[PDB]
């Protein structure tokens, strides 16, 4: 009125009387009712949403005849939408508020009077909880009603007698009403089901809309799929339910990811669609998001799916385990090669050229064979843990370029090359007997035990030193100042003992106790550690470990090669499916 | 031997990838020992009770 | 910056004021910052686990006073003074890099 | 434990301290919490 807020208070209020009085004076003073003295300065907000947000046990039934009062001031149009303007709120609009308050009488009203039902609400407390925002659901009405649990309204919405948000569209994430879905998927039981009831209900009601192509093919920006990102953000309550979903309804056929095949009484093929876990290398597969990611929380029990267990287990026995023995033994076998090579390397220093014997002409082959391997290992990593492996690849190089440089002395290189190799070589039989506990324990306690040895080492190494050159100017010594002889008097006496001084004062031997209690117990605090962390590794890590492999191997050789997973039938059941056997006698 | 079991080791040199090569291997043994003693432990859970008694069948 | 002021600690004895070299404002601007450091946990303690840190305190103003005279074979009570504050550093780190099974571990077995 | 000697620390009348909130009837130093329940 005079001042906007008492208007807004007697909105809030619900007051008629006044109300229509209000409405009087403003059809009286021809002021449209979108006017900046009806919307704040700094947020806007017209009195569409400051009266829903008041809604008062579902009793707003009174504001839509406020409502009315819009095609009196003859602005209609922009009055519905709210294009807020406040960075913390961009873009919300009534229709949003309405349906967030989960009621459907108004969500009714303002969609048969005109809503825009296709709202981008861009805003910053709209955005992921991980962006700086607090809730984000797609940024659609459509959307809002789904995420927030809210099943009639997503019905009417899309079956209303009006423009009826088609749940296709994409939001500027480009998300839709599926990714939205599992974006705000939980992996705890009651959001799971929730979610995954209405993504199902959402889904079939696409297809019935649309046969032509069904909503999960339709990506985002980011390209994911429902499906890979409810993977990439570890989602496993939507994710297991997306694995295993099949259908009743004849024209929802399509729509399944487990068909059942055949069955003899107790025993069960069911047979799993993996069309999109294994692309051949064409496309981003739910496999590589899985496996080649860390960002996701749950993935050991993402990894015991069935479909994608069976088949991590298939790839091993049909292909892995034959690619990973021969890439192993023939790691080994060359590296002793190399190592022989060494062991044997001409003698005399000098080595432009020296072979002109038979066995000359074998470490000639070897030299070569390493040569052969070490530029084959640079060249598979500039096409592709690399870290090390990179460093052997240039160090052999390097090697092999001073080599034939015919200079002596640089034999180092070398050296270097071969023991980073055979360090590399752990790394490699990780996956051979069942191993790969080694690996656990090198990232482990190897960084906790140089820093805190090194740091009370030399510390007390320099206390002991000041009191000792103060003592002398002898015993540790003969003359001048060097630290070097105090180190390996106090490695004499942590690994040694029978330690000497030229002292035969006390703040040494105490110094020496502190060091020594200090680091049994640190390896005794390091055992702890260790052993509560591994807890024989849950019986999962190696299992990681072991898909690791399977999958580099199988990205390693070229899968234009024809070696796949199994294959299936041609239309209504070409999707290239996959087949698990399991028996229940219920 | 002398440096895994004794120390005071001595070479021609008085080069660093040597000790570096030292450091590895005591403590990859260490560690090592540390691992095959938990493996133990697990394994055994005093033989759950039971394995002593098959063998005494 | 204390444990290097000992380690080039005058040599031959004899500290009264042996400082006529660019090395020597160095080790005196060291010292200085040692000192300075040192009666400032005085006044923090004063003003105050605290145990330790008042004997560190103590133990530097009394290695500052007999310094300040002059006198030989008295540098013991620095010594002391780093190995009691480097000892402090564990209780310090125990914050850092998410520690702190050091501090039960020497509450734990050492008595 | 460290936290709060660090801040016992230094000066409190610098004005570091804690979340601020409204004047009356809701001059109370409030702080915020925010938690996603589904029920």
């Amino acid at each position: 009125v005079f001042n906007r807020p008492i208007l807004f208070d007697i909105v809030s209020r619900g007051s008629t009387a006044d109300l229509d009085g209000l409405l009087s004076f403003l059809l009286t003073h021809k002021k449209r009712l979108t006017d900046e003295e009806f919307r704040e300065p700094s947020t806007g907000k017209t009195c569409l949403p400051k009266a829903l947000l008041n809604l008062s046990n579902g009793r707003n039934d009174t504001i839509p005849v406020l409502l009315d009062i819009a095609e009196r001031t003859g602005n209609m149009r922009e009055f519905i939408n709210s294009p807020f303007r406040d960075i913390y709120y961009r873009g919300q609009t009534s229709l949003h508020i309405a349906i967030e308050r989960r009621c459907k009488h108004y969500v009714e009203l303002l969609v048969a009077q005109g809503a825009d039902v296709h709202a981008q609400a861009r805003g910053r407390f709209f955005q992921p909880k991980d962006e700086g925002g607090y809730f984000y659901f797609g940024e659609l009405p459509l959307s809002l009603a789904a995420c927030t649990n809210q099943p009639h309204i997503v019905n009417y919405l899309t079956e209303n007698p009006h423009k009826k948000a088609d749940m296709r569209r994409q939001d500027s994430r480009g998300n839709t009403v599926l990714h939205a879905l599992v974006a705000i998927a939980d992996n705890t039981r009651e959001n799971t089901k929730f979610v995954t009831k209405m993504y199902d209900l959402l889904l079939l009601k696409c297809s019935r809309l649309f046969p032509d192509s069904n909503l999960e093919t339709v990506l985002n920006n980011d390209g994911l799929s429902p499906l890979m990102m409810a993977a990439k953000t570890g989602k496993i309550g939507v994710f297991q339910h997306i694995i295993r979903r099949e259908v009743t309804d004849e024209d929802t056929r399509h729509l399944s990811r487990k068909f059942k095949d055949w069955a003899y009484g107790p025993v069960y093929s069911s047979l799993y669609d993996l069309s999109s876990l294994d692309t051949c290398g064409e496309e981003v597969s739910v496999l590589e998001i899985l496996v080649y990611n860390s960002k996701i929380e749950n993935r050991h029990e993402m990894l015991a799916v069935e479909p994608i267990n069976e088949l991590l287990r298939d790839k091993w026995r049909k292909f892995g385990a034959v690619s990973f023995y021969i890439n192993v033994v023939s790691y080994l076998c060359a590296m002793v090669i190399f190592t022989l090579t060494a062991y044997y390397q001409p003698l005399e220093g000098t080595p432009p050229y020296p072979y002109r014997t038979t066995v000359d002409y074998l470490r000639l082959a070897g030299e070569v064979i390493t040569l052969f391997t070490g530029v084959l290992f640079f060249f598979t990593s500039i096409k592709d843990f690399q870290l090390l492996y990179f460093i052997y690849s240039v160090l052999v190089v390097v090697s092999a370029a001073l080599y034939l440089a015919g200079i002596e002395a640089y034999l180092a290189v070398m050296v270097f090359a071969l023991v980073l190799g055979w360090m590399n070589a752990l790394y490699f039989t990780r996956g051979l007997k069942l191993t790969g506990t080694y690996s656990i324990m090198i990232q482990k306690i190897l960084f906790k035990d140089l820093f805190r040895f090194l740091l009370v080492y030399l510390l007390f190494m320099i206390g002991y030193a000041s009191a000792l050159v103060t003592l002398l100017n002898p015993a540790c010594r003969d003359s001048e100042t060097f630290s070097a002889f105090l180190l390996d008097l106090f490695k004499l006496t942590i690994g040694m003992g029978d330690l000497e001084m030229l002292s035969s004062i006390l703040l040494l031997v105490t110094y020496i106790i502190l060091t020594f209690v200090l680091l049994l117990n640190m390896l005794i605090a390091l055992m702890g550690e260790t052993v509560g962390q591994v807890s024989k590794e849950s019986k999962h890590i190696w299992k990681l470990q072991w898909a690791t492999t399977i999958l580099d191997i199988e990205r390693s050789f070229p899968v234009f090669l024809r070696k796949a997973f199994r294959s299936g039938e041609m239309v209504t059941v070409r999707r290239w499916c996959f087949r698990v056997d399991e028996v229940n006698w219920s």
